[PDB]
């Protein structure tokens, strides 16, 4: 079928990197609002307005159904934008709630969420996470993140540094770690790399990929065979110059 | 006389601190962008865009004079924008140009200009002081100071690295740093203190304050004395929640 894509920029490749993968859509339409990038660092108000606006984009495109890439516009616009929507809108934080009942059965299993500062004041991690009964969750805002992975600072001294930074005031090592943004998983190895190294671990936590868990479901709910379809086109639509953001689709996309 | 500041955001009020100290206004309509911010990892057409759009924001505040805080919006869009307006309008550019004539009588004396990527991909600064006669010119784009200062890491590790990863690359010890982004100003000491520690200097390179530059510039041109009140009307506007934009003028007004 025809879907939409919905991030506040280039982030969301790494979710369509996934929905490709699955092969579950013939026609892709991706906006990203990269003129208004990032949305982690901002309010409630602005984000739940952007997420409105990201509908109007869409009304004439036709979709059958919009995927809210984003991690901080699924935890804070999801709810209104579904509201005012004939068709349906699937976020990537619910997904991943799922994914961790079936992945991570010891509900005493220390788990720490990342995110943008939005996502994680926003709790929606936290609430969902505890519904489904766990009771060792921790919640760390780590920022910086997006911006150097967005100027592709993705190994050496400086993301080392930055990740010491957010990870040294942590009181527990985590079992499971949550990649609640898009950018993350461009340096889930890394991540890996930090706790196995710093903690000397033999084995590294377990990532939760917001991109592989939407798909999950996705091809869960809204059955989808994986491969109903050959060469997916895609559509790639922008607020700020959409070679920009094309350009950049060919860095996340690829392998 | 009643004027507008307009930046993408918070890093305006380094120059709005040079406006207040100076004491030359009694009304200043300070307007952030910050449901946008930031600019400068952003393409020329939208940050054209975004300026013409400050202009429409400010028409009905009816000021007499515009200055354009930030250095990229004045980098890209200044042009467009004075050409569409009756009032006149000063970008913190050209000022900062006219600072340094006065302040390096040698023009081979070595400049180091750092900016966001697209102030540094303008080259509206190479530019300026060329025409000016300097022939030691080095520009740097150190885009992620931006939000390392929005997160106020202003000292640490973190900061050290940083500087160093952009730093260490310059075949120059520079005798001039322009500070060409309004953030700047907050890691001043930090980068004087840098050059004096890693080159053994018993004095730091001389910065240019872009706030300071335009001030000066503004004091002259009009010739306006140091007398308005010295607690003027001050008015605050943002695109994003406004609430935001205020809490954070202590971190740049402070002392
Ligand atoms: N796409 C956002 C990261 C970039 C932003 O802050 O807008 C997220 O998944 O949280
Ligand atoms: N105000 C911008 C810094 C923040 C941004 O990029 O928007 C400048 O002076 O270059």
């Amino acid at each position: 079928m025809k879907i939409g894509v919905f991030d506040s920029g280039v982030g969301g490749f790494s979710v369509l990197k996934s929905l490709l993968k699955a092969r579950l859509f013939d026609e892709i339409i991706y906006y990203g609002d990269s003129a208004r990038v990032p949305y982690g660092t901002k309010d409630p108000t602005t984000i739940k307005q952007f997420g409105l606006e990201a509908l109007d984009f869409f009304k004439p495109h036709e979709i059958e159904l919009l995927i809210v890439a984003c991690n901080t516009a699924s935890a804070l616009a999801l709810e209104e934008m579904q509201k005012y929507s004939k068709i349906p809108i699937v976020g990537v934080i619910e997904p991943s709630i799922l994914a961790i009942k079936r992945q991570v059965e010891d509900k005493n299993a220390p788990i720490l969420v990342l995110g943008t500062k939005a996502t994680i004041q926003s709790n929606a991690y936290d609430n969902a996470l505890k519904q489904q009964g766990y009771l060792n969750i921790s919640h760390l805002a780590t920022s910086l993140f997006v911006p150097l992975i967005e100027e592709s600072i993705l190994e050496g001294e400086l993301l080392e540094t930055c990740m010491h930074y957010y990870f040294t005031p942590l009181e527990i090592l985590p079992e499971v770690i949550i990649l609640g943004c898009t950018h993350f998983p461009l340096i889930a190895q890394k991540i890996e790399g930090y706790f196995m190294g710093h903690f000397a671990l033999p084995t590294p936590p377990l990532l939760i990929h917001s991109g592989d868990a939407i798909v999950e479901y996705l091809q869960q709910k809204y059955a989808l065979k994986n491969n109903a379809c050959t060469f997916p086109k895609v559509e790639f639509h922008a607020s700020g110059d959409v070679i920009w953001l094309e350009r950049q689709a060919k860095e996340w996309l690829k392998l």
